[PDB]
């Protein structure tokens, strides 16, 4: 009973957080095996961020300039290199708390948990989605850079995000763990605008299925629609176009509830056209799009 | 930038979760030092739950009937006792991962994180509030009993909740770690209805302050009000009456933003009377009441 925006247990990731300081800049790092991963802008002063030449700034840095502290103990840095927008600091000790892990580059619409950190210490955990415009709507302040996003499959942590930047609009941008930004963003104090933040249609449908499973059914109607008809409505409301791939992924939810995907699309169509009329769905007064179909199945079945 | 429903990092609590089985019933336990805490209904069959005499059911149980498994290893049970609605199983080994901890009985309106578990294994973490009617709106399925709620002050975990029951209405009831239920609920398969779920006014005001800090300001108006005037409106909308104690707790937010508490009350009054008119506040289309004033300060300042 009940449905909540749930994050993965963060323990396995808390064991990897370290503090990295270079000169007067301090941020978070991720220690896995004998490498510490952190945003390359750790080498920048606030002045340097206006137009940084990272290769030139990195020449003036030696291994002893990167101060890495794991809780209360100092790690010895024996190598450093830049890969895209991240620095990889080779340390002389393998992290004993290193979990089984993978580095993955997620797709827009996919969800993940964020362990927000400051000074190498965890402050909290929340669930995010990579927006279709490649931004994330997080909760990050100065010093949170290097905090990571991840998913967990039983004992394996798949790291997908490292926080680097806040856009002047209050939304967030970052990289995968290979240092490649999601979207067109660059690690420079230049005004960079985000594109249209469209709604993740397949996620809204998955969340409507979660609502039916948990008892919220008022929005079910007597109608059906087609993909092309639904998509004319999705276009008008800045929703992502629904494809047969999305219908396929919703198959298990459709089978469990006995509500055909296109019938749920017709419920969604009427909700877009008529609004909620002051009613709520799973305690929300808007259509939630940060639950994937996999998230809904996982939460509704009890996967640990 | 940004404001999210954030949970505490759950690592310290994940280290305490164990599986407890008695006969054919399996639920979660909390292992702290040499004691495992779990709901007393672990001794019940599904038939027993209609009208259980726990003292009589417990007489037929010995230490060897309680199977406690910490991950893959079995704990030896050397004592057992019932305290209110919890069982305390004395084991022969102190949990090496026991954090600094306290047992606290929270007040309605206070928030906490829940580490939902199944078979002694964590599935996810989310943020809750103890409702004014002493229920929690969680996400729990059969087998989640024994999952706990907690807060963290730097290195100290304050345990406040243990999950026991789902009401026929889909809301949740449980105990503090001394086994005393929050509210009038009893651990019996009897229909028990929840009282009026009022809105936590001081939390909504705190969340309005979080909105102003993060840029969402459209709801600010040119009006003020008084506590008695505001409370006539709060009464009409099933909001908790606002007291001077609540105004006092909002003082730091009022000082930080320069918006007097009673002026924010007048913004809230107009929002209750006029609705949102299709607009959002911090990505929500309703007034959020599960952030305390302390939660807002902590998130907006970066406390780890
Ligand atoms: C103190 S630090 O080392 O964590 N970061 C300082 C610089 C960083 C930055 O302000 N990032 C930031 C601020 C607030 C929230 N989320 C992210 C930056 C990166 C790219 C272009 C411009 C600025
Ligand atoms: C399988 S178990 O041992 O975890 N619990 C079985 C009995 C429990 C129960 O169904 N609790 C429950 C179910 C679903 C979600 N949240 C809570 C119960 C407690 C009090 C009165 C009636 C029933």
């Amino acid at each position: 009973s009940g449905f909540r925006k749930m994050a993965f247990p963060s323990g396995k990731v808390e064991g990897c957080m370290v503090q990295v300081t270079c000169g007067t800049t301090t941020l978070n790092g991720l220690w896995l095996d004998d490498v510490v991963y952190c945003p390359r802008h750790v080498i920048c002063t606030s002045e340097d961020m206006l137009n940084p030449n990272y290769e030139d700034l990195l020449i003036r840095k030696s291994n002893h300039n990167f101060l890495v502290q794991a809780g209360n103990v100092q790690l010895r840095v024996i190598g450093h290199s830049m890969q895209n927008c991240v620095l990889k600091l080779k340390v002389d000790t393998a992290n004993p708390k290193t979990p089984k892990y993978k580095f993955v580059r997620i797709q827009p619409g996919q969800t993940f948990s964020v362990l927000a950190c400051y000074n190498g210490s965890p402050s909290g955990v929340y669930q995010c989605a990579m927006r279709p415009n490649f931004t994330i709507k997080g909760s990050f302040l100065n010093g949170s850079c290097g905090s990571v996003g991840f998913n967990i499959d039983y004992d394996c942590v798949s790291f997908c995000y490292m926080h680097h930047m806040e856009l002047p609009t209050g939304v967030h941008a970052g990289t995968d763990l290979e240092g490649n930004f999601y979207g067109p963003f660059v690690d420079r104090q230049t005004a960079q605008a985000a594109g249209t933040d469209t709604t993740i249609t397949v996620n809204v449908l998955a969340w409507l299925y979660a609502a039916v499973i948990n008892g919220d059914r008022w929005f079910l109607n007597r109608f059906t629609t087609t993909l092309n008809d639904f998509n004319l409505v999705a276009m008008k409301y800045n929703y992502e176009p629904l494809t047969q791939d999305h219908v396929d992924i919703l198959g298990p939810l459709s089978a469990q509830t006995g509500i055909a995907v296109l019938d749920m699309c017709a419920s969604l169509k009427e909700l877009l056209q008529n609004g909620m009329n002051g009613r709520t769905i799973l305690g929300s007064a808007l259509l939630e799009d940060e639950f994937t179909p996999f998230d809904v199945v996982r939460q509704c079945s009890g996967v640990t």
